[PDB]
């Protein structure tokens, strides 16, 4: 089996992506945030808290025929960002771009944190990191990759993010009319229940490629690139008049700058991100000064491969018995 979805950004500056989602029977299609930098599927729900409700798309499980509790199961999670969630547990069908798992846990948010709340554009998020980080509790789940991996034609799934433009996730096979030139392949760490792997290098603008090992995360549920402060501060010293900003958390930069790209490798290939990627618009409505793409992760404590670079290529998670990543230019 197969299925193919089109992934839509939620605003103009590409902060989230959403991918409609066909939950229960009757179909209840609501449209979720794929995360491969976390493992649960979780949705807004007619059990959750009635005013952290505001304008979101709800499953509502006792209209699904096909609906179960799962007896006894509790999640909550806390994400990067701050924000979190938590609820109990459904199984039911779950079908994404015509790729249908039966089963599959549906988790639904008794609470959600304002963040989620104030964003009526993202009705849950859909777990695609390793099923070990799944945080439902006392029996963990799988996600719905990991449950549909064995159906698909091949055990992979593809993220091909536009900028300022729709995109496609899709669920076992290749489209080898979505990219150019060559995939390139590298190694991935489940240690930590991320697709992890190491860059090769980087290069700012038209500069040289210094060749250097960055561990870092692919992650579409991650807006920007954050990456350690030596390599953010090389690519910000580029722009005239940026500076880090600790008031408004991190550098900012003329809204009137152009702003040059930046490479990263993956082995000896070679991922560029134009400009135009790293402009988040002002940091306030009418502000002259712009937020950036390209963050410090010192804060974090990991490197994050953003929605900024991931939309720069076409990627391939391929779930393997040895997992890897692949990167081609499109």
């Amino acid at each position: 089996s197969t299925g193919s979805a089109t992934t839509t950004p939620i605003d103009s500056l590409d902060d989230a992506y959403i991918t409609p989602v066909q939950i229960g029977t009757p179909a209840q299609t609501l449209n979720l945030d794929f995360d491969t930098g976390s493992s649960d599927l979780w949705v807004f729900s007619s059990e959750t808290t009635a005013s952290e409700v505001d304008g979101q798309t709800i499953y509502t499980p006792s209209k699904s025929t096909t609906a179960k509790l799962l007896s006894g199961a509790t999640w909550s999670i806390s994400y990067g960002d701050g924000s979190s969630s938590s609820g109990d547990v459904y199984t039911d069908t779950v079908s994404v771009g015509g790729l249908t798992v039966t089963g599959q846990a549906v988790e639904s948010a008794k609470k959600v944190s304002s963040s989620f709340t104030e964003d009526s554009t993202i009705d849950g998020l859909l777990g695609l990191a390793f099923s070990t980080l799944n945080t439902v509790s006392p029996t963990q789940q799988k996600t719905f990759f990991d449950n549909a991996k064995a159906s698909l034609d091949s055990p992979v799934f593809t993220a091909d993010l536009g900028y300022h433009a729709p995109g496609t996730y899709n669920f076992g096979f290749i489209d080898t009319t979505a990219y150019t030139g060559s995939i390139t392949y590298t190694a991935v760490s489940t240690k930590q229940g991320f697709w992890e792997w190491t860059s090769t290098g980087y290069a700012v603008g038209s500069g040289t490629f210094k060749s250097t090992s960055i561990d870092g995360i692919a992650d579409t549920g991650t807006t920007l690139l954050y990456l350690p402060a030596t390599v953010v501060s090389a690519y910000w010293a580029q722009v005239s008049g940026a500076k880090s900003s600790s008031s408004v958390g991190g550098y900012v930069f003329p809204c009137s700058a152009t702003l040059p790209s930046f490479t990263f490798g993956v082995g000896s290939a070679r991922i560029v991100i134009p400009g135009d990627y790293i402009d988040f618009g002002p940091i306030s409505t009418g502000s002259s000064s712009c937020f950036g793409g390209i963050q410090s992760s010192a804060g974090i404590g990991i490197n994050i491969f953003g929605d900024v670079a991931l939309k720069a290529a076409f990627v391939v998670f391929n779930g393997a018995t040895t997992p890897t990543l692949g990167f081609a230019s499109k």
